[PDB]
């Protein structure tokens, strides 16, 4: 459909010259960031981004493409060079290296310099690469992790583990040999390696030793815990800290993040990952965009400020699975996380940065008329006169021969939410892809992200804005009111 | 393979310094820009960014995606915005309309608002966008179209010419409704419109009547003249202007534009679009980067300044043929022709923008290794045990099924010019794609390039940068020397 006020030259006119206006009017600060928030979709490429905008603005009632997402606010971009050390094609934990501890690494290591090699421990010590989240708590900052994930999963692991080997979640996952070496396992790492003031996401089970019930399914033994060392790490966590609270359910996560006497909050609210927004139970558990909120009531009690990572952690999760409908709508509950965050902070104080670890073989095509769903058909047939979807990968799990050959797709199907779009190459999953991603920036310092960049800019600017090592020599004013 | 001085995180913190030391030196202009440079990649979204960064890298004997492209050196970048007012995946026509004329339009018209209709010619009269090339040469300054397509191809002819249907390249084109009723091809309006410098590329058939022997392919009559009311277009152009020159050739393109009298030039050096550039005679055809120079040569002569496009028009080519080593190969040649471009003029006085039309629905996957050849197979196999490659689309020409199945591949056929990587939906042709593209850009008024905009904004910034309307009241200080 073609929007009648579009049609007038005037209209676009108007736009662009409201645009100028808005670019002649940022000026840079030279004043700190008091707080650094990393906010990070995992997978969220530029297509992701895309593709989200269109739902998000058909979810409004709009025609789509027009209506900026929260991210789309910020004033300004940077593209990403997301590349490993070892691998053209990265994943979330040496990526997290990069955008976390300004260093780039090996593929599938965490927090460590790529002199390190992935599942080799006697290769980590010496290669322990700190994160700006633990510089910014060295600074007497209040940090925090908040991701739909599993809390020990790749990227906020970045924030406070080292280890060559992401798939470490608990000592259950450690060879005997790795163990003796003294490699500890990221749940272990969670609660050692540093303070961190909020932690919320997934990743009960690891916590605990095995026979443990979960709370939330002691009927159902493979959620239960993992350990083999007979370590309670949650209690282990909060004898650490005075004002220390656990919870695993939103309404117990609500109660604390009032309360003026927890100073030290971990939510765990799945035994792994949480779920999917669209399977979220609302009264059990937080949305991304509520332990965001949570995180900040918290956060934002320390006068010297805070450090927040808030992953889109299941962005990734959906686009591996080919179903987009999954990666789109965990990518508009980040944007509404990243809406809220904004709503809750100011940006003359606090440096905001939205980024992905890297993209997916995810792509937006056929010839969709203006205002079309973004789960339906192109339209007009394949070669093979048969329908197919604007949405496609390049591989996964979507590629299927039906009676040896692509089958034919409806809009009902499509826009199904189980609905895996098609590929070209059949896998159990969908593989990330090693295009650049954007870097959205606002805040103290912001400008400075620009141009093309390695991922590694990303930790280094947080950490310049906030005059944290290696830039305590950062030569700006204190952060403005 | 891991380079031994990547393994040392001062290499990362190390060049992370400098990055950032660069990004605080960046000023913005207080002056205008005299000169204005678009370089247009048609279909170089983000995905062949980055793929063409790791071709070229190699190229220079690198691992590949480190090494930035010229294009990647510019200081300042936003995504682009491309949907058409009528549909979401667009058209370079209607594209040339927004990032040329600064007003989006509908699919296939091409200089028109979206008032307009796509082949209804009596819907064009009162629609008519100016594009900025032509607000240039109402100022005074010099004007040159430059590309390895036609130049009555829909990119080059966003620049000067206002039709309901791109596809109208001569006469011949039009129906005889259309021709009743004034509108005329793109071949008359390439002469007839406006005053044009430098027109360099392709589409000489257009230009000359039926029976016309081509000068370069005399024996090929698909090559000869196109026209079917008697006119010699370029004889017609030539007749105009004193001081006007017609080559077909690299030898006398050379010549011309060396040449002190030689004011306007037309170079037409293919019946229609130019050859890939690993198919280009070198003896008889420029490639993009001299017709650039040439271009360059005379433009530069104009005390008040010049517009220049300049479209790495066969990269969407490639990809439409989904032969990514054809994409990505034409795209290096662009960022030559950037680079040159670069190296002749100079940022103080010169805007220049690189950006791309639309996207392809082209990815980059698989997790191959650093180094590795971006026309490489994917380390290990996919679920049907056959290897796949790291570069693949979404749909188009390359979806095979060999005896009822998806075909292995071999290094040796991944690595061929010829090669048409697989995709998930046979299509006669690859489609574009809706994703956001990059802007990037130097020069005087280069840093009001930023954040998410609408494509719109890459004519009005170039217009404002220049001073000419809709912003002679820019209040900008003359351009610098
Ligand atoms: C890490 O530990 C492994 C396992 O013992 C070491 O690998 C051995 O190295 C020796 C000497 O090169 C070889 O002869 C053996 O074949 C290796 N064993 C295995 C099981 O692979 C390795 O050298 C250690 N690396 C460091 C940094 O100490
Ligand atoms: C959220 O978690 C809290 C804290 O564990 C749960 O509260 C317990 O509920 C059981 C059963 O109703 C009671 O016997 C206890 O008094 C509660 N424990 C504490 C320490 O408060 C609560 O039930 C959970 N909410 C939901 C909806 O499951
Ligand atoms: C453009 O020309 C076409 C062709 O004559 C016009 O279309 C006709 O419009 C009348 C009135 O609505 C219809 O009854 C006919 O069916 C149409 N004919 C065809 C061949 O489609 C159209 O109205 C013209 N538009 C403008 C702006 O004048
Ligand atoms: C490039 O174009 C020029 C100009 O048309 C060609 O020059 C002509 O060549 C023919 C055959 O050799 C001669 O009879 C004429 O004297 C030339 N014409 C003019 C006006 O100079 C030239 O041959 C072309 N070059 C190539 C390599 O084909
Ligand atoms: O032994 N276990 O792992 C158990 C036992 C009981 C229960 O409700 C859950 C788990
Ligand atoms: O847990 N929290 O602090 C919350 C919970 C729900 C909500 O809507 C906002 C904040
Ligand atoms: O009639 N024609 O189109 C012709 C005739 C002669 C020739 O060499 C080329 C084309
Ligand atoms: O035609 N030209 O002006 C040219 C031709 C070739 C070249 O290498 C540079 C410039
Ligand atoms: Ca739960
Ligand atoms: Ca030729
Ligand atoms: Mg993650
Ligand atoms: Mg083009
Ligand atoms: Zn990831
Ligand atoms: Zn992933
Ligand atoms: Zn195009
Ligand atoms: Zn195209």
């Amino acid at each position: 459909i073609i929007p009648v006020e579009e049609e007038n030259p005037d209209f676009w006119n108007r736009e662009a010259a409201e645009a100028l206006g808005a670019a002649k009017k940022l000026q840079p600060a030279q004043t700190a960031a008091k707080n650094l928030i990393i906010f990070l979709g995992d997978g969220m490429g530029v297509s992701t981004v895309t593709a989200a905008r269109i739902l998000k603005g058909q979810k409004k009632d709009k025609l789509g493409p027009e209506i900026p997402l929260a991210m789309d606010r910020f004033p300004y971009v940077a593209l990403s060079k997301t590349y490993n050390v070892d691998k053209h094609v990265p994943d979330s934990g040496a990526t997290a290296t990069a955008y976390l501890c300004g260093v780039k690494g090996n593929f599938q290591t965490i927090g460590l310099s790529a002199a390190a090699r992935f599942n080799q421990c006697n290769t980590t010590r010496g290669n322990e690469v700190i994160s700006v989240m633990n510089r910014a708590k060295k600074a007497g900052k209040s940090v925090g992790v908040v991701t739909t994930t599993r809390v020990q999963h790749a990227s906020p692991a970045g924030t406070y583990a080292h280890t060559v080997n992401r798939n470490w979640y608990s000592d259950a996952d450690v060879p005997a040999s790795a163990r003796q070496e003294g490699c500890q396992d990221i749940a272990t790492q969670l609660i050692s390696n540093m303070d961190i003031d909020v932690i919320l996401g997934g990743g009960r089970k690891y916590m605990f030793r095995m026979g443990t019930p979960d709370p939330e399914y002691p009927d159902d033994y493979s959620q239960g815990g993992t350990r083999l060392d007979g370590k309670n790490l949650v209690q282990e966590w909060l004898a650490k800290r005075q004002g220390a609270r656990y919870v695993w359910n939103r309404t117990e996560l609500m109660q604390a993040s009032l309360d003026p006497s927890v100073t030290h909050l971990m939510g765990l609210f799945e035994p792994g990952d949480m779920k999917y927004e669209i399977h979220r139970d609302s009264t059990l558990d937080p949305s991304l965009m509520e332990m965001t909120e949570a995180a900040l009531r918290l956060l934002s009690r320390n006068p010297r400020g805070f450090f927040l990572f808030v992953e889109g952690g299941r962005i990734d999760h959906g686009h591996h699975e080919s179903r987009a409908y999954r990666a789109l709508t965990e990518t508009i509950m980040f944007d509404d996380a990243i809406e809220r965050a904004g709503q809750l902070t100011s940006e003359e104080d606090t440096l905001s940065l939205v980024t992905a670890d890297h993209s997916h073989v995810f792509s937006f095509g056929g010839y969709p008329l203006r205002g079309s769903s973004i789960f339906g058909l192109a339209p007009g047939k394949a070669r093979d006169r048969k329908a197919y979807t604007v949405l496609l990968y390049g591989n996964g799990p979507g590629y299927v021969l039906k009676d040896g050959a692509r089958p034919d797709v409806t809009e009902s199907e499509s826009g199904s939410p189980e609905y895996r779009q098609q590929s070209a190459v059949p896998l159990d999953e969908e593989t990330h892809a090693g295009e650049d991603v954007a870097v959205f920036a606002r805040g103290p310092q912001a400008h400075l992200v620009h141009g093309v960049q390695e991922q590694t800019f990303i930790a280094h600017v947080m950490a310049f804005a906030a005059c944290l090592e290696p830039y305590t020599a950062c030569d700006l004013a204190p952060p403005a009111g």
